[PDB]
């Protein structure tokens, strides 16, 4: 039976107040099968799929996968890091986004 | 010995001509630990779970969890009644949904 | 052989003037296989898949299928009868809409 | 006589990782009448057939042919340089985009 990962707990996919995601991530084992469920106001924000040098610069330009329904369900089918982030404006870079290691060795 | 349920079999989730989903579940028997598959154009349509007030009006306004992958495998863990419809603009109202019932 | 059929001809996909789409569609042999490509100007037009009972009340609400880049190549993989209209508002009514008939048993 | 080249083989269209479709396009040997299968996630990406000087510049604003099933059969039926890009902001410029030199 696989996992679905509610990004952010309770607190869910947010601004509102500094979150560390990175700390989020950590407590949680990802494996491929899983999948992850960002909950956030859909009106607010959105999520994004980059790499990993846009994940760092908090470059929301040009995503490789987007999500805007406010409750998405995003699988995990694969082995390796997955970056995700929200691209409105300023919110990445006060914390918005997740880094997601699926079965590393 | 768990089993995946291909939603609309063959025809899969779409709107391109009026298939009974219903009258597919019916033909299924669904017990905790299967799985729902969703094949899609996912460019066109996505699948929401919703509960039953939303299912009955189309309302896929607050959906519990939005997939978007075309190829959707959905856990049946919990027995009960769950509901899922496509929250594409008329869609649901042109008979994209439908009623699961694990267990 | 698969043919890529350029709906209205030089006069592609618009509602300038009137333009009989029926006979265009009429003047081609579609087969599976085939696909047809859109030509217009994605501004002002788009090209909205839709059912039989949509197409004849020009019902662009609930589209099957949405494209809008302007020179939109459309596959015909299976036999049967499809139909396009342009969902701005007017469009359609005024005539901008395609009934498309792959590989029917009979003229 | 007649290939089918699956542009990016298993790896197909995408973004998700650094791609060489140059090298892709150079393992292969295109012959008019032949085709090429774009494989994709046709809800986050497009393939567009554009001019050379497009191609280059990444500009996908007035494209010769849009095609977005997701398991584009595009063919090959005239000799010649071709060009192919995504036009998802961005994309052509992460390198999603191959030039084709039929015959
Ligand atoms: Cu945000
Ligand atoms: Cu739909
Ligand atoms: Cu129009
Ligand atoms: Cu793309």
């Amino acid at each position: 039976m696989a996992t679905v990962h509610k990004v952010g707990d309770s607190t869910g996919w947010t601004t509102l107040v500094p979150y560390d995601y990175a700390k989020w991530a950590s407590s949680n084992k990802f494996h491929v099968g899983d999948s992850l469920l960002f909950n956030y106001n859909n009106k607010f924000h959105n999520v994004l799929q980059v790499d990993q040098e846009q994940f760092k610069s908090c470059n929301s330009s040009s995503p490789a996968a987007s999500y805007t329904s406010g409750a998405d369900s995003i699988p995990l089918k694969r082995p390796g890091t997955f970056y995700f982030l929200c691209g409105i404006p300023g919110h990445c870079q006060l914390g918005q986004k997740v880094e997601i290691k699926v079965d590393p060795g």
